């Protein structure tokens, strides 16, 4: 690799992002990247986590999405001191809402910062992203990590905030949305072998087999998602889909896979009302894909997904169409 | 790899892109992807080439950029019949402009279709992209392939077309822009000047950090551009990942490159970073520099498009 950020904030990367986008500024030595056009008129949403997953979360900072993201070393969450610094900065007395991915280390650092901010008079509220339905190789309980479906919280909560939602209303929206999101991934590795339900850090999949084409990979992931969501039994047939490359899978492979998945989900009697395809949350250079499904439980969520943002990894909107 | 499109149009990929994007339509079995929003009031620009370089050129189809792109099998240009299909469809008697990357096979196929269209009364004109300053590792003659800076042609000509540029004026602009564009890449041992299809670099050396890599690429770019001799110090920069290089590495590299360019006395006035034109899953980066020869070029770069790989614009700022 060209750079390695084991044990250090990726300072060069964050400075490069600042240099590229007029609307983003980075605070050196802190890992904090912020939307410099944010005017404090609406409730801010922030997030953060380890490097190694870009564009999560640096590519989701911008108008209509996150006001700031705090990035730590490779696969290590930011320190509570830098999280607290970011909370105080975006705060203006209207509350601050935090999205935290469900990892032990991330929980500890965010908890510590949020507790401290609240003692200072800041009304910080939070939701924990837990969409990963892969399972722990030891006892077969779901891992419940926060993975690529986290970005749907960034997008929907950011858009409702931008339209004027109060801190109380954003929390209630978060509590409704978060349970609806389900994500499952697969990786390839040479011996070629296919690991279904690979963890976001390479943890073992629930089943490994010889590669014999991607149609059967799509069938398996769809069948495993069906076992959790049970869409066969649910009246609302409308879904949001993400097809996410985990780092080294090509656009050709991602859109080919999207095609196979869409054909299967059509046969399941579902209507995919929104989809987004690309490297949305990676794991270094892993060769794999994850699929995220989320019920369109409120039709308004489609409006919130389609609205334009200033964040570099979500610049598209329905005025394109 | 989950799919392999050796020898065939990447039909599922194209169908998938179609399902994703309302403003894009794919024509089954042709490799033709088009902007279904295009209204024929302006001169259409089109391109194409083999699969394996995505988003070049499917990601650059949309309002303000290409009205269509024609994609062939892995590393094989589309057949002339499909190119000519595309030309006929975008045509409305206002001319049609084609951007062709400088590879022997692409030139044969596009030439066949262009001359055929011309004898059917279509005023088709073209420019050849040749920004690659890498060298054949024996003999060191420049290769002059069309590589990532091609997308500067798409964006500038597209935006000028969209603005109402005549076919005459677009060709003149294309002839002005094309010679300003210079691009060199590196793969990961480090191989400097790796070919776009994996051909050997001019020098292989041990990895000793990316600062020395930025220095070597900027030095080779300088040898061609000679920016120290020219009073206009304004440039456009692309930092392009060649397939499996991560965003962390690409923006880190941009940073190191911008540190050096500023010490050279240059003002980088527009920058774009990402997987802009790839080579399968190759681990590597290319840098493109282009003189802001005419200040209006920046307007053309900053204007909004509907193409999926180029959605940034100046209202974000």
């Amino acid at each position: 690799e060209f750079y390695n950020s084991t044990n250090e904030i990726p300072e060069e990367m964050l400075k490069g992002i600042d240099l590229t986008y007029p609307q983003l500024t980075y605070l050196p030595e802190t890992g904090i990247l912020y939307d410099n056009t944010y005017n404090e008129k609406t409730v801010p949403i922030i997030s953060g986590g380890g490097s190694g997953h870009e564009p999560a979360h640096v590519g989701y900072v911008g108008s209509g999405m996150l006001a700031a993201a705090v990035t730590g070393p490779l696969f290590i969450p930011p320190k509570s001191k830098n999280i607290l610094k970011a909370i105080r900065q975006v705060n203006s007395g209207k509350g601050v809402f935090v999205i935290i991915k469900n990892f032990e280390a991330d929980l500890k650092e965010f908890n510590e910062a949020i507790k401290e901010a609240r003692t200072e008079g800041i009304d910080v509220r939070y939701i924990v992203s837990h969409d990963d339905i892969s399972v722990n190789a030891y006892n077969f309980h779901k891992r419940h990590r926060g993975v690529a479906g986290t970005i749907l919280l960034h997008k929907i909560l950011g858009a409702f905030a931008k339209e004027g939602g109060s801190i109380d209303e954003i929390e209630q929206l978060a509590l409704s949305l978060s349970p609806e999101i389900y994500t499952l991934g697969v990786a390839l590795a040479p011996v070629d072998e296919v690991s279904f339900g690979i963890g976001i850090h390479g943890e073992p999949g629930y089943r490994v087999e010889k590669f014999e084409g991607s149609e059967r990979i799509a069938i398996e992931l769809v069948n495993k998602l069906k076992a959790e969501i049970n869409w066969q039994k649910k009246a609302n047939k409308n879904y949001i889909l993400l097809v996410n490359g985990l780092g080294s899978t090509t656009l050709m492979e991602l859109y080919s896979f999207q095609y196979d998945v869409m054909r299967l989900l059509e046969l399941e009697g579902l209507s995919v009302k929104f989809c987004k395809v690309g490297n949305l949350m990676t794991s270094c250079d892993m060769s794999g894909i994850s699929l995220t499904l989320c019920s369109v439980k409120d039709p308004k969520w489609l409006d919130y997904l389609n609205v334009p943002t200033g964040a570099f990894a979500w610049l598209e909107h329905h005025h394109h169409h």
